[PDB]
This record gives structure tokens, C-alpha cells and sequence, in this order.
């Protein structure tokens, strides 16, 4: 417990130090006069401000964190901003719900939320009432979102951050000049669209603002008004002389001419109300309420019902329909209808519908069904299928040939319809060619919208917009489709889409799937509603009454990142004092075009011309973007409109088009979906209370580096934790023990081994940081770097060098301080170096020699089969023979391998050929038995450790290996002696069974 404690102490210090220091502020001014290695821009998505940072924010932010870490190293000069994103309608969405209780009820409110949420946070009972305000969750959650991330040791410029609001002045006039520039250029455009619409909200509902259905869009269906004929049914009574019609919902309208009857669920509660013109539809209250958000009704989200009724109350009433041969159908009952789906009035195909002819066969077989729900024989009998489409390898009669086949006898054949509805599923599609009069012999294809619009200029059929999937909204609310009038930016425009393809083949997306998923996007996109009523945000500048949603105002703040610190100085809300005296109205159209458009004119303002240059030096030295990570929710919304708006801002400027987007899956936690309902949930400030910040940055660093969902393991970060401390522990023992180190030529064995295993280390970790795999960094510089130095502790008989261990805590301090600043700092000033490690430089490796390092894997192996060999036959000799060359047999199967291995470019035939040409050998008499464990063997560490396991003698010395570890052999055995010898001297069996490599030995 006291070592996380420990941590977060040198943690704080560090802190308070890089504060005063003020490291990580960075200036274009001075910056662009010493040119180095150029400059690295990495941003990360402004969060919600409707709560704390969690685990999963601070995950993806980790990698452009650590990215910052690696890359200064490499002399580059780094901008890491980080803003808060406060537009949207949940943060007022909530604070009304407090206000709600709090004015309906008391203090504490009586019950029988939203009160409860905010107590479980840790509020005060009179401090919670402020919050009905959003202006007070502006004033609360940035400043401790701000205090968590600077108690992380994020390499951040804090003067760079800001508010999205318009209660910030200058993000406001921002945002102003972006969408006036973007109307400027038709770009936004006012129209009556089609969009998910939360009626209690009363607005667009996207992406951002949804609680199921993230990308769910609406749905197109054709409704056909089947008219009501006299005589009505009963219950229809009281509406005599009004026009009464059954709207039913399809996909298919061209099949609409083999109409029999229509289809109703005797148990469904059925909605007739009155529409725009006065007539009389009859369907279900959702399908109502679609409508009437669709212009069906005299009144917006006004439904006038008539009548409410059941399906039975409807059954045996005749209709008319549209282009069917049969004058007069009648409405008939089906079990299986959803009531999720459609108007739930289904029409009649039997021809090409299996549900269809299912229910009609069902209800023309038994008199249980007609007398239950009152159907007469004139009904359903006299009505047969009508031949409309025919599939040229079903016929005119697809679903009853089909049905007849597949042996159906009922209309609950769930599986049986569902393999006959597949089997006929989209071959009606494009393989259907019509028969009936004005379309004989015509791919259907090819006259479908001809026959809707035939339909719909007729008065016989409407289009009807419904929600594909369910979709709930964050207010409770469940949404529909409506026919709205909003300003869209248009997504859709062939210029603009295409010029953003080659801005997708210019950008860097760290795997195919992320570019997949963006051509997938692009492709799908159109026309985006961008405008609200009801929120947070920054109303359009000439249109004072509409906001501009979240997901519109955050497409090139970037850019505003760059000038952040010289606008409003590190006050969030832009209220205090400018640094460069700039009032927050100053801020004209032609001044920001002046500072964004490097070829745009001076206008005329009473600010002075240094400010302003220095503005436009910032910007045109920090841009573009060149990093910009995010969850892979981000893709299909949020970096699509980025992208779209860098073109559109700057169209004759592709070097200011972002550069790369990394994404990443989401983090589970202890291999669990991270929710507060569950349990397993971690705020940020409690991460770093439960693990100090180096430790979870190292639990965070071995989370994943895919696109797969991410792993955060506690274990894992209490391990690290504990090898943390350890390695501190030993860095100060090391350095209290100066004088007790060897010095002079580090000239051992062991000596050389480690200094290539450092170098290699050292390129290893260089190569995984450059792929931003930062897993494998962790892997390779810290876990087998601790390796390679626990092994030359363990082997130095003559105890370790002293150049060499300082050199190994140096290069281990600089590995690692990307991951664990905190402490890498605290151990370079331990070491005595002059300045902070945060002006360090990436570690130059030296030689690397590769046959070290194999004879040392080589030692590693022979140590591990000596202790093993140890387990039996009390010792206290032993001997060791090691041959020089392969024995007559091996060494002609090992050249019959390397032969074949020349042949063909390095792939070994199948052991049944190997052994086939073994057996042909006349040599090989005495030793076919022992022959194929040998290519098996030599198979197996071909695939494990390279081709040079086809030599036919070690690239190094063997026994001369072994004399420089003797004495550590005989220790670490518990043994007197260890003789060594040439093979040659031992018996026969050794002699002849041993190889190089495999060196045998007997106590
Ligand atoms: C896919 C089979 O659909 C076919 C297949 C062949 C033919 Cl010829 C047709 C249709 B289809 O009937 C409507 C509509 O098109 C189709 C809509 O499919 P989805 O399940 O609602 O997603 O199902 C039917 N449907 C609509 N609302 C429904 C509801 N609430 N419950 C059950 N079925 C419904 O139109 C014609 C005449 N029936
Ligand atoms: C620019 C604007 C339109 C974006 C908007 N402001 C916004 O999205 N704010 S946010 O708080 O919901 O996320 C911000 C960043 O943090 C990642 N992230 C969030 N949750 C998780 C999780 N459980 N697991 C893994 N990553 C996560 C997420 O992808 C994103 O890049």
C-alpha cells in the first residue's frame, strides 16, 4: 500500500516542479526560430463535460500522450491541447431534471432520478440546488476534468484550453466565422428533410444525443390506401358518410396487382384518425404518430383519433384496392404480424409472398378459423393467386410452388417460412420480369418506381418514413421520422465528396479496417442536420433562435487551438483578461480570415498588426493536424464531418488536411464492460487515488494497441506497481554502491552480451514506438529489458560494470519516461544530471552483434536442461561433452535438408518424401529409427529460431562458451566441478548420439 503512496508523492513533487517550471508551454514565436527536428501536433476529441473523465476517455487520450512522450525525444517540438466540449443537450437536459425536483418537491426532495445521481457524486445537500443551472455545470465539471488530467502529467499547454459554449466569447466568434465562411460557399443550406426526431425534444435527433440505434436512419414505405366500402362494419358506424381507408405498409409495390385481401391482427389495439384532408386512416398509434410528424395530419404531433378498435372489430369489411384484378377484398385475420414493423396492415400477395399463402391456405382449409372470427365463404374462396412476377427457376407462382414444396400446412412455420422467404428473398429483386398489362416483359428492376409513382400520382398510395430499428433518445423519448424544415450541411455534393475521397487517400489510418470503415461512411453519407432548438451551444449568426448542435461545432477547432493561448489565456470561460489585449467582439470575419487564410488581406481593425501576425504565425506553424486519436465510435460521425470541413475551409490547401487518425477499440475492465450499473467502473481521479498516475499510464500502455476492445487489468497495474518499486529500490542501492562496481575496459563476456542486448533493446523499442505499438514497447524496452539485466546480474561472477550499469538505468530511465514520467524524472535527478529529463535525447544504440546473443540464448537453454537433468541422479561432479561437428548419419540428413532447403526458396517437403529419399540412403541402415525425430526436431526450431539452425557448425565457439560460465555452472548446480571436454573423449553412446548445440553431460 505505502509503494502507490510513494508514487503518487514523487508524483505531486514532479508535478508542482514541471508547473513552475513551465515545461510543456510551447511558443511559435520562439519556436520557429530554432529550426530541430520540426513539430508534432497531436489533439484529442474534447469530452462531454456532463460528468468526470473515466477510464475509457483517459485510454484513448494515453496514446497521442505517450506519442508526445516518444516524439520529443526525437527532437521534435510537440503541441498536445486539450479543450472541453460543453455544446449539447444533456448537460441543460439535466440541469432542467434537477430544477424539475427541486421546485416540484424540496430539499430534500419526497419521494415517490436525478437528485440521486447527483448525491452519489459526492455533493453536498446544499450545493446540489446549483445545479439546476447549467451554467454551474460550466463552472464545476471543466475545472475538475482540468485538475485530473494536470494530476495525470499530461504533456499539455494548459494555456491552449478553452469552453464550446457561447458563454466563451472567443470560441463563439469562432464558430460564428466557421459557419458564415460555410454558408458563404453553399455549404449550409435551408430545407424541409427528412430526419430522427424526438418529439419531447422538439428537434433533430442524432448521433450523439441517442440511447439506442447509434446509426439507425429512417425507412421507406410504400402505404396503400385500401378504401372502406358500404356496407361498413359495425363498429365504423358512427363514421358513415366519411371516407374510410386501411393504409398498409409495403416494399414491394409493383407485386400490388395480385392483391386477394388484406391482412389484420385480430388482437391489436387499431388506431382511425383524421387526416389533413378529412379522411379517415386506420393503422396504429406509433405508425400515427410518424405520420403526423410527416405532414399526414392538419397539425404537427397532433393525432385527431375518431376510433379506437381491435383487429377483430375490422374483420370481414370489404375494400378496394389498387391495380389488383379483383374489384372487391376483404380484410382477413394473420397471427404472425409484428408490431414493431409497418402500419400493422399487411397486404394480400399470394402469388409471391409465402406468409401471404400460408395464411390464406389456413384459413381456407378449416371452418375453425372462418367461425372464430366470422369469416363467410365468399371471403376466401373465391379468390385465387394472381400470376404477376415470375423468378425464371420458380415460375408465375413462386411462394405457392415454393410452400407446396417445402410441405407447409400453417402460418406459424417460423423456420420453414423464413427458409422459403430467403430461398425467394432477393431473387424477385433483379430476376423478376412482370406479366401484367403496360409491363409485360420488363425487369422488374427496372419499372418498380414507375408503378409507385403511377400509385402515388393517383391518390392511391403515400410514402411513410418509420425508424429502421428502434431508436430512444437520452430524454426517454422514443423517436420518430420527421419531415422538417432545418439547415443541413450537405455531405452530399459531389465535389465536395469526392475532394474528400482524395483527403481519405491522402490521410494515414494505421489499419485497413478504419479505412474500410471510412469509405464505408463516405459512401453513405448525405445530407446532416446540424441545426437545434434546445441546448447548449452557439446559435447560427443570422438565425438567432437555431443552435448548432455538437456534432457541428467541433469540426475545426483544431485550428482555434493554435491561437487559444493568446485569446483568452487559460481562463476556460474566456472571461478574463486577453494577453494580447484583444477584446472578444474584436474578432471580425476578415479578422479571422486574415489569420486562417494565409493569402487573405489586412482589413481594418483597431487591432494592431504585430498581434495579429503573431496569430497567423501561430497557426501557420502549428498546421496541420498530425495526429488525432479517438474510439472507433468517432468514425462513422465525428472525423468524417472533420475531414469534410478541413476540405471545405481550406479547398486550394491539401498540406492543411489532417494527416493521420488513430483509433482504438473501447477499454474493458478486468476483461468486463466498464458500467456503473455493473459495478467494475473507474473514474479517472479514482484510478489515479487506487493506482498512482505511473502506474495506471503503465497498466494503459499493455491495454491494446488494435482496434479490438482494449484490456485494463488490475493485476496487471498492481504487478507494475510493485516492478516499479523494485526498480527504484535498485537504482538506489546501485548508486549508494558506486565504488563497490567493477571499472576499467568492460571487457567480460557478459559484458559484451549486455551491451548488444541493451542496443537491441534499444532499436527494438525505437521500431514498436514508431508503429505507436505501444504494447510492444512496454514489451520490448522495460519487461525484456529488465530480463537481459536480471540475467547479467545473475551471470556476472566478477559482478556487474559500472559504465555498464549506469549506461543500463540511463537508457531504462529514457525507455520508459514516455510511459512513467513521473518517475523516469525523479530517477534522472537521482542519478545527478544536470537537467530535467524532459530535454533528454532518444538514446543512441550501439553495435549490435547477433552471435552474442544466440550463444547466450545457447547458455540459457543449456543451463535450463542441466537444472533439469539435476532433479535425479547426491552430485558434486560433473562432466560435459560437446561436439564440434554433426556425427556421419546427422550430418548427411542435414545436408539432404539444406539441398532441398536451396531448391526452393526455403520450404522443406513433406516428412513422407523426406523419408522416402532417407529410406533410398544405403548409409542410413542403423539409424532410420532416429532419423525422423531428427528432421523433426530440425523442423521445429526452423520454425522457432531462424534458418541458421541449418548450419552445419555453430557460428561460435561452444566450449569456449562454456569455460567463460563455468564457475557460475558450478554455483548455481550446487556442484565441485564441471569438466568440459571435446566429445571425441567420451564413451561410445555420447560419441555418437551428441551434436552441436545439444551438448550432453553425466554426474
Ligand atoms: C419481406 C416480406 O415482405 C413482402 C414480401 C412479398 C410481398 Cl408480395 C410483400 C411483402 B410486403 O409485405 C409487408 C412488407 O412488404 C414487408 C416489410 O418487411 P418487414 O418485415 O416489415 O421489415 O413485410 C410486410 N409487413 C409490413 N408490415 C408488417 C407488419 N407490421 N407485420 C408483418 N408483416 C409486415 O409487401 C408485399 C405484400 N405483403
Ligand atoms: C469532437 C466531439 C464531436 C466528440 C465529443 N465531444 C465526444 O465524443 N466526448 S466523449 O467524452 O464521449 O469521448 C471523447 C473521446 O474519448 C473516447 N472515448 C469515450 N468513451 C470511451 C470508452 N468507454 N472506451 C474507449 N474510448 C472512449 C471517444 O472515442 C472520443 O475519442
Amino acid at each position: 500500500t505505502a509503494k502507490v503512496d510513494f508514487l503518487k508523492k514523487i508524483e505531486k513533487e514532479i508535478q508542482q516542479k514541471w508547473d513552475t517550471e513551465r515545461v510543456f508551454e510551447v511558443n511559435a514565436s520562439n519556436l520557429e526560430k530554432q529550426t530541430s527536428k520540426g513539430k508534432y501536433f497531436v489533439t484529442f476529441p474534447y469530452p462531454y463535460m456532463n460528468g468526470r473523465l473515466h477510464l475509457g476517455h483517459t485510454f484513448s487520450l494515453s496514446k497521442c500522450e505517450f506519442a508526445v512522450g516518444y516524439q520529443r525525444l526525437k527532437g521534435k517540438c510537440c503541441l498536445f491541447p486539450f479543450g472541453l466540449h460543453c455544446t449539447g443537450m444533456p448537460i441543460k437536459a439535466c440541469a432542467d431534471k434537477l430544477k424539475r425536483e427541486i421546485e416540484l418537491y424540496g430539499c430534500p426532495p419526497d419521494f415517490p432520478y436525478q437528485w440521486g445521481i447527483m448525491k452519489s457524486l459526492g455533493l453536498s445537500d446544499e450545493e446540489i440546488v446549483k445545479f439546476s443551472e447549467a451554467e454551474h455545470w460550466l463552472d464545476y465539471f471543466p475545472p475538475l476534468a482540468i485538475q485530473d488530467l494536470k494530476r495525470m502529467g499530461l504533456k499539455v499547454d494548459w494555456r491552449r484550453s478553452f469552453i464550446t459554449t457561447d458563454v466563451n466569447p472567443y470560441y463563439d466568434s469562432f464558430v460564428r466565422w466557421q459557419f458564415l465562411t460555410l454558408r458563404e460557399r453553399n455549404k449550409i443550406k435551408f430545407g424541409k428533410r427528412y430526419t430522427i426526431y424526438s418529439p419531447k425534444d422538439g428537434q433533430p435527433c442524432m448521433d450523439h444525443d441517442r440511447q439506442t440505434g447509434e446509426g439507425v436512419g429512417p425507412q421507406e414505405y410504400t402505404l396503400l390506401k385500401l378504401k372502406v366500402l358500404e356496407p361498413y362494419p359495425s363498429k365504423l358506424s358512427g363514421l358513415k358518410g366519411k371516407n374510410i381507408f386501411l393504409v398498409a405498409a409495403t416494399l414491394r409495390p409493383e407485386t400490388m396487382f395480385g392483391q386477394t385481401n388484406c391482412w389484420v391482427r385480430p388482437d391489436m389495439k387499431y388506431i382511425g384518425f383524421e387526416t389533413v384532408n378529412g379522411d379517415i386512416f386506420i393503422c396504429t398509434q406509433k405508425a400515427a404518430r410518424n405520420m403526423s410528424y410527416q405532414g399526414f395530419t392538419k397539425d404537427n404531433g397532433v393525432v385527431p383519433v375518431v376510433k379506437e378498435l381491435m383487429g377483430e372489430e375490422i374483420l370481414g369489411a370489404s375494400l378496394s384496392a389498387p391495380l389488383t384484378s379483383y374489384k372487391v377484398i376483404y380484410v382477413l385475420p394473420m397471427l404472425t404480424i409484428k408490431e414493431d414493423k409497418g402500419t400493422g396492415v399487411v397486404t394480400s400477395v399470394p402469388s409471391d409472398s409465402p406468409d401471404d399463402i400460408a395464411a390464406l391456405r389456413d384459413l381456407k382449409k378449416k371452418q375453425a378459423l372462418r367461425a372464430k372470427y366470422g369469416i363467410r365463404d365468399d371471403m376466401v374462396l373465391p379468390f385465387e393467386p394472381v400470376p404477376v412476377i415470375e423468378i425464371p427457376g420458380f415460375g408465375n407462382l413462386s411462394a405457392v410452388t415454393i410452400c407446396d414444396e417445402l410441405k407447409i400446412q400453417s402460418q406459424n412455420d417460423r423456420e420453414k417460412l423464413a427458409e422459403a422467404k430467403e430461398k425467394i428473398y432477393l431473387k424477385g429483386f433483379y430476376e423478376g420480369i412482370m406479366l401484367v398489362d403496360g409491363f409485360k416483359g420488363q425487369k422488374v428492376q427496372d419499372v418498380k418506381k414507375t408503378i409507385q409513382k403511377k400509385m402515388i400520382d393517383a391518390g392511391d398510395a403515400l410514402i411513410y418514413m418509420e425508424p429502421e430499428k428502434q431508436v430512444m433518445s437520452r430524454s426517454s423519448d422514443e423517436c420518430v421520422v420527421a419531415l422538417c424544415d432545418q439547415w443541413y450541411l450537405d455531405y452530399g455534393e459531389e465535389n465536395w465528396k469526392k475532394q474528400t475521397s482524395q483527403c481519405l487517400k491522402n490521410l494515414e489510418t494505421f489499419c485497413e479496417e478504419t479505412r474500410r470503415n471510412f469509405e464505408a461512411t463516405l459512401g453513405w453519407l448525405q445530407e446532416h442536420a446540424c441545426s437545434r432548438t434546445y441546448g447548449l451551444g452557439t446559435h447560427l449568426p443570422w438565425d438567432e433562435q437555431w443552435l448548432i448542435e455538437s456534432l457541428s461545432d467541433s469540426t475545426i477547432y483544431m485550428a482555434f487551438y493554435t491561437v487559444a493561448h493568446l485569446l483568452q489565456g487559460g481562463n476556460l470561460h474566456g472571461q478574463a483578461e486577453s494577453p494580447l489585449g484583444i477584446r472578444p467582439q474584436q474578432m471580425t470575419k476578415e479578422v479571422w480570415d486574415y489569420v486562417f487564410f494565409k493569402e487573405a488581406p489586412f482589413p481594418k481593425t483597431q487591432i494592431a498588426k504585430e498581434k495579429l501576425d503573431q496569430l497567423k504565425q501561430e497557426f501557420e506553424f502549428w498546421y496541420p493536424v498530425d495526429l488525432r486519436v479517438s474510439g472507433k465510435d468517432l468514425v462513422p460521425n465525428h472525423l468524417s464531418y472533420y475531414l469534410y470541413n478541413h476540405v471545405a475551409m481550406w479547398p486550394e490547401q491539401s498540406d492543411k488536411w489532417p494527416t493521420a487518425v488513430r483509433a482504438n477499440g473501447h477499454l474493458l475492465l478486468n476483461s468486463e464492460k466498464m458500467s456503473k450499473s455493473t459495478g467494475n467502473f473507474l473514474t479517472l481521479t479514482q484510478a489515479i487515488d487506487k493506482f498512482s498516475a505511473d502506474g495506471m499510464r503503465l497498466a494503459l500502455a499493455d491495454a491494446g494497441d488494435t482496434v479490438e476492445d482494449a484490456n485494463f487489468v488490475e493485476a496487471m497495474a498492481d504487478a507494475g506497481i510493485l516492478r516499479l518499486y523494485t526498480w527504484v529500490e535498485w537504482v538506489k542501492e546501485m548508486v549508494a554502491n558506486w565504488d563497490s562496481l567493477r571499472s576499467g575496459p568492460a571487457s567480460t563476456f557478459n559484458d559484451r552480451v549486455f551491451a548488444s542486448e541493451l542496443n537491441a533493446g534499444i532499436i527494438k523499442t525505437d521500431q514498436n514506438y514508431e508503429k505507436m505499438m505501444f504494447k510492444e514497447a512496454l514489451k520490448t524496452g522495460f519487461f525484456e529489458f529488465q530480463a537481459a539485466k536480471d540475467k547479467y546480474r545473475e551471470l556476472a561472477v566478477e559482478g556487474m560494470h559500472r559504465e555498464l550499469v549506469f549506461r543500463f538505468i540511463e537508457v531504462q530511465t529514457l525507455l520508459l519516461a514516455p510511459f512513467c514520467p513521473h518517475l523516469c524524472e525523479h530517477i534522472w535527478t537521482l542519478l545527478g544530471k544536470p537537467d530535467s529529463i524532459m530535454n533528454a535525447s532518444w538514446p543512441v544504440a550501439g553495435p549490435v552483434n547477433e552471435v552474442l546473443i544466440h550463444s547466450s540464448q545457447y547458455l540459457m537453454e543449456v543451463t535450463h536442461d542441466l537444472r533439469l537433468r539435476l532433479k535425479n541422479y547426491k552430485p558434486s561432479h560433473c562432466t560435459i561433452y560437446v561436439a564440434k561437428n554433426y556425427p556421419p548419419w546427422q550430418h548427411t540428413t542435414l545436408s539432404v535438408l539444406r539441398k532441398h532447403f536451396e531448391a526452393n526458396n526455403g520450404k522443406l517437403p513433406d516428412n513422407k518424401v523426406i523419408a522416402s529419399e532417407l529410406g533410398s540412403m544405403p548409409e542410413l541402415k542403423k539409424y532410420m529409427k532416429k532419423v525422423m525425430p531428427f528432421v523433426a526436431m530440425i523442423k521445429e526450431n526452423l520454425e522457432k529460431m531462424g534458418p541458421r539452425i541449418l548450419d552445419l557448425q555453430l557460428e561460435f565457439d561452444e566450449k569456449a562458451v562454456l569455460m567463460e560460465n563455468i564457475v557460475y555452472l558450478t554455483n548455481s548446480l550446487e556442484l565441485e566441478h564441471i569438466e568440459v571436454k571435446f566429445a571425441s573423449e567420451a564413451e561410445d553412446k555420447i560419441r555418437e548420439d551428441c551434436c552441436p548445440g545439444k551438448p550432453l553431460n553425466v554426474f
